[PDB]
């Protein structure tokens, strides 16, 4: 043969998925918005009352 | 700090004995006078 041509390289572009994970504590951790009026990083201490006896 | 009355549920309790158990409520105008204690007889042999 020697059909010394021109070679080329090809990258397909579909993906090869390696990880599949589940999260199943965090879907049943609830989750909560805390009624803060300013924005701040400061110490963002929300304060909740507990059920009364 | 912000206290914001969200209830943090703690206890949750039971009373199946007491709602089980039978309730009686006599007559209270007899019972003011008869001391708080009334009579009931038994099966007869």
């Amino acid at each position: 043969a020697l059909n010394e041509g021109q070679i080329v390289t090809l990258a397909v572009d579909e993906i090869i998925e390696t990880i599949s994970a589940i999260t199943p504590m965090a879907q049943k951790a609830k989750k909560y918005t805390p009624p803060a009026a300013s924005m701040q990083r400061s110490s963002n201490t929300i304060w909740m009352p507990v059920e009364q006896e």
